[PDB]
């Protein structure tokens, strides 16, 4: 499997504490944490010289070789992990999206190939719910028994395409409640898009602006609240993906503070940037924004999804790394309606969050550690095998410099994409050393992977960080 | 038309101010408020001594002799009147109720018919809108132009009768605002209480407890949020009826401090009582309390209601009075779903709110008048006709009595109710004598009514009130 | 007093309704109000044409040739109702400051006394309690009583100079509850500011940025919060002078809808403008900006303040017209600390609030009468005599032009100040005409104005807007028999 | 120090997870966790057989033997350590309270003494900061380095008595922010607190009624927000001591949404019923629930509480358990004002916790365990010593039932105290086993206890979990240079 290796003199940073010891490591696995470690002569060892360590970061939400009309992202699940390896990140979660009216068994069973011979890195699938019907719900079961999936999406936008009804939601809610699965949901009002849409293009409004001046965070946070309600009515923990607004944020925070089972998810694109560019006079610029939800226009939006994400009111970082080129962009010219949706974001997630929350000081290490992996580990139920530097855990770890600064630029990315919505931004923090599988994957600005190294994670329904309170509820007429 | 009158001694207690004047009347307008007035001899007096002489209160939501599988509330639009007048109020707004598929027009000229022949006071009449469609889109043009109409309700719950979708909710407010209505709403969940009242009959609760029960205050949370986003991305004023709950009141008040054009009317049972007595031992009793939305079971709930209908956050009241026999409610022992909806509350609704909000120092006398009148009739363009003591305004007034205190009952109520839902409550607060179209028709505890005495008024639409920013917001792409 | 005057072809607008309507007008007062209206021959007529006619604004906070270390603001009672006139405001209130442990009353007669020989326009006082004692305590009631005074400020601000503490608050709002009168107050913490100043100081930070950063919101927002607590357990009505943050806009508003009688005063620089222009490199305009509260450097405080005001979670506007010159500033350009604090706002009030809560959809024109007088006069117990047009009421009405545009200046304003802080900004809405006490004091642009025209007007005890609840709070405590 | 020890068949439960494993201890240490341990014949064995094995309970708020006017709370160290220890509690961390004007590290070392001679489980301690001078900072200092103490509390209630102004609390959270220590509170505010008193008494209200009646939650709240204020400009941590209100947990809920640092501290008391027993006809009764802040009134009270360290914006659970003989509390009988103050609270903690929040389904068990231990822990500077289940952790363990119903009563309870505030209330959860220092403390019902076995617990400045963000926040105050 994987080399004898030793690091020395690291500062470990769990999401509970953090304290001084060497890491020895054989075979995939962390197998001695202390000082003075009894380790074999002639091993690999790294000076981590008081520089911290941290579990490798888990991106729960990636859209690698995504089809689309005929086409596919040009970051493919090799170049696309190649990007989040250069990141910090050593885990990824895709989304396995079949067509309507096909099977979720035969997409997933493409979306296993596709990745088993192309990553670079361990992953998992979340299963997108595209429609309902008994067939489909048959699936779902067999696919949270037998093949290792426990999440899976539902959309409330694109209407005529994706979009399920109320009474949809609450009976695929309460499947996934049954069944132990996490119910993710794509949380836009498409009814009230579709309109909108055709407002902006018939007021001439064509270019990428019309995209978010369509889809306002009012339909965002109106979609969200009825999710809540749904999940709450049938006992079934919510995810929202892709948290893009401060009306939605408050919206997870205040039915968390009521009890309710709801976890959010911002993404690189949320936590770091506003959609001002939108109005870019470079249309090719602007159209590397679209995305959906959109980025707020308002520009007091990323301080707070950090603050947020710092309080607990958010938990867990996603990319939705989804890029196309330029010329696949342009395909939407004369129309935003056509321009494919998704932008950068898997290399930057980590680096953008030490930036705007811990060196703000919004966040400490540890919760930083927490909101970049450890939480995902918890929802998905891969803890502590992925998300901690702990004995018998996996040998997915990096090592982190707070003092590193560095500018983003599509010069330097590694993502196929011409453009790089960050381009210009000077972040603090970076990764020097990458170790994923107990293999040394990123030194010295150096990335050596392997096509295919990566292994499917199978993830267990009932995660006890997502049930116990979902159960006890559970357990808990007028004679006349 | 009207004999001439005159007060003296009264403390006038309008909206804006209260003073002490006297009020010279004739033919069903207030002719002169001062002191010595010069006037006819022989003129009957009254002498208020002291008391207070308030508008007319103005109910805004009854149901008198509503129609409902081949029966009628057993209220109808002469004893309806009687009770309303019995209780301080001097004019009514009911609601036009057409069948799905049959027109609004045929409807309206149903209940013209009706009220013109029965109604004790003066009128108006809301139209609900059932279903749509090209020409019920036509139909509700017509009213507003030509039958004096300026207020449609649409219904959220309902599923496969009168329920309508996101994009007919868009079409209709963008209706609705364009021509210069008020969108009023019934705000449930219907698509999510459909599956819950199923869930109830599955485990055996059939009875009332399960009513409340099926339709949380989550589900009235809901919908009340959605069409308050529908109407802000279609520039249309919202109304919403029924207001029963916390949190429904909550987001009209978070709405309206956003500057959205937003309106929540509470009625006397969710300002007087709780849902407490849905699980009461007595059938019938538990069944005289459902309606739709129900009330909360949770006892906090009608001091909540009150508080906010003191500050503004709430701003008029009604009563839903919509009253059914004990064997008419009886049709659905077996079976929650099948208990006729609607309870009492047009005789009690000016007596609950004083005792319950004025007697408590939550709001002042004025407070009192606009919540009762004046509100109302600036929403729906009836002021200063209506809901004002002031020269050339109809005579319509009260004289109060704030050290009355009476217990209401079955036995002495003016409905043909067999259950009063306030049964045995003692409020604080009472008319000494009703003048209504200038002519006294309570004093002494004696009514003086003539059946068909009462006019239709017609209600114009863009209400100043209403629109002035709905205008001024319609009256406010980039060059690549 | 005042000759016939007849205004023909308006569209009157009262805080309750709009409606059109002639007004003939005659010794200082409203007489008909209707369409073909019985009057004499040989009338002076003004021809409003479709144009709107309201009430004359009030300005409930003015500080007019206020002492400050033996000099003055630099608009007096004359100079600075000229200002308020040519803006569309037709009464003032201004504040009595006497000196710590000086005469309550002697300080009032002084006011009285400059006020009474220069105003051009009616005035109002309040009192602000500076100290508190026994005799203090007497003096409140005397001018209560006897002297047409129904509204006294207190600071929380001020450390060693005006500051109350905790036990003087509770007896100083029990004191006024008692009395029928609005308790005012100047709400931010002075204990936590004098640390903060000496921390700037100590950092070099000399210039006026030290101002606005050793005076940050979250201290106006402690001291809100303790004196609404206050006013609520001593059952005294409660008036917050100067909002001028989110922060403070917020707590007022939650303690509104709980049912605490509770009012806010945004002023024309919070409603207006933000607090970046503390940072500017010219230190006199940076001066120019230094008031107490300051401004927020939180650029999207303004347009929050109209939304509030616009939701009535706040009621009604002031300016605290509060001007000095560049050389009385400059005595603190060693030393923030030393800027005397004030900046105008009289003149643009109105202007302000029309342009940036009206033509911005936030509020109607009906609103905006309700928050440019006819709160104040209910509040004030001035209602109906002010802040209406109705037969019977005062002579006070400008008739308004809502597509007027106007560049704001100092080289056209009336201030004697050398700096504007609107400097530049253009402004949508504008009076055409003002008549005050029947006579027209503004037209084609130009003052009519009268030294000692105006008159006080007294102010009674009890309003019924403020006091009706707090009277039935009071009439509704028993121990348990054991 | 401790005898060889095995628990077969447990599932460990611990705030981040929960796993089946057996546990080897030894030592006062948990030397190993696994299946299949490697272990010495002849080792005493427990069979756990599915039962919960948690870490021990640490109750951060005890007042053993406290003195009071010449008396002493009836529990003692011993008999307060046993209560703790029948209800799962194997740490607690009491006051040390100094007479003003005396010295802090005198009183210290009283308490020192006291605890090391009786307690029976491991104790810490905090110091109160009675009051404040240049010597007083200096014992602070000196507490801090060299005598083990993180955390000190002051008091905004007790007018002319422990009373702090804000000048003084800004110069003390200063001082705590730079010398890395917790800075606790008392939030009453006491100025306003001393007029409702005698406000109540005017009103022949001298039962224990008046104490809730005079302390109403608003003046919880507004000093709560004051602290939150002025801990915020300082750049200092701030910990609320009993938390009894929905107010004042909604300031700390969303001070904490701002980044501010601060906790809140819900007691037994708050957490397991309300205040309607104030108005009980039994004098006795009624005075058994004075304490201070006192009981809500409000009956929704103690869910919310529950609710609010559910979600985390309370973080962790004290008893303030501190009582008094009914002869010691009827001193007060003529005068509410002389009750001493206190309850109990410290048996019923974990119990208390489990039925109103876990068995309803607010929180699961591992949150369970963080709002009993590992949050108290990682605070005040104890983890992974304490409040966690690992290798090289001290032996404080406990293996709980979910299934165990119990009625409290003072019949039955291990304190001194004739009443007992929980009288009656059945309580779903209860401790089986209690292991303390390695050793069985608590089985079969039966307590094993010495007096005096446990140790003074060091605890040091800066906690991580406290500190990493105040120092981020030090680390990053430009002038304009003109």
């Amino acid at each position: 499997t994987s080399d004898r290796l030793l690091i020395k003199g690291g500062r470990i940073v769990n999401d509970d504490q953090s304290f001084y010891a060497d890491i020895y490591m054989e075979d995939g696995l962390i197998k001695q944490i202390g000082d003075n470690l009894i380790v074999p002569g002639g091993v690999k060892t790294i000076e981590a010289n008081g520089k911290m360590v941290i579990p490798g970061g888990i991106d729960v939400h990636t859209h690698y070789q995504m089809p689309y009309k005929g086409m596919t992202t040009v970051d493919d699940f090799f170049q696309g992990t190649k990007a989040a390896l250069a990141g910090g990140t050593t885990m990824i979660i895709d989304h396995v999206v079949p067509e309507p009216e096909s099977s979720l068994t035969e997409a997933y069973e493409k979306w296993r190939e596709w990745a088993d011979g192309k990553s670079c890195c361990d992953y998992a699938l979340h299963v997108d719910i595209t429609h309902w019907n008994d067939s489909v719900k048959q699936e779902v079961q067999n696919l949270i028994k037998d093949k290792g999936v426990n999440s899976f999406m539902v959309y409330m936008a694109y209407k005529d395409l994706y979009q399920v009804s109320n009474t949809e939601l609450y009976e695929i809610f309460t499947c996934l409640g049954e069944l132990g699965a996490i119910a993710q949901v794509h949380a836009e009002n498409g009814d009230i898009i579709a309109q909108e849409q055709t407002r902006m293009l018939e007021m001439g409004i064509t270019g990428p602006e019309g995209h978010v001046l369509s889809r306002p965070e009012e339909l965002e946070a109106e979609a969200v609240f009825r999710a809540i309600t749904i999940a709450s009515q049938t006992n079934c923990p919510l995810y929202v993906t892709k948290v893009m607004s401060k009306s939605a944020a408050d919206l997870i925070s205040q039915a968390r503070k009521k009890g309710n089972v709801v976890f959010g998810e911002p993404i690189t694109a949320s936590l770091g940037i506003d959609g001002t560019h939108y109005w870019s006079k470079n249309w090719a610029k602007a159209a590397a924004f679209v995305t959906s939800p959109p980025l707020s226009p308002d520009p007091t939006t990323p301080d707070y999804i950090n603050s947020l994400l710092a309080s607990g009111d958010l938990q867990l970082s996603g990319s939705a790394h989804c890029t196309f080129s330029t010329a696949q962009k342009a395909i939407g010219k004369d129309n935003f309606t056509a321009i494919p949706e998704g932008t950068n974001g898997v290399e930057e997630r980590m680096s953008v969050i030490w930036d705007k929350a811990v060196a703000t000081g919004k966040m400490d290490e540890n919760q930083f550690v927490a909101v970049t992996s450890t939480n995902a580990a918890k929802i998905f139920n891969l803890y502590p095998r992925k998300g901690r530097i702990s004995v018998g855990s996996d040998s997915d770890l990096v090592i982190w410099d707070p003092d590193a600064v560095k500018i983003v630029s599509a010069k330097n990315h590694q993502s196929a994409a011409e453009y790089n919505i960050f381009e210009g931004m000077e972040l603090r923090g970076a990764p020097l050393v990458v170790i994923c599988q107990g293999k040394i994957m990123l030194e010295d600005g150096n990335l050596h992977v392997t096509q295919g190294a990566g292994r499917f994670i199978p993830c267990s329904p009932f995660s006890d960080y997502v049930y116990k309170r979902i159960k006890a509820r559970r357990k808990m007429a007028v004679p006349r």
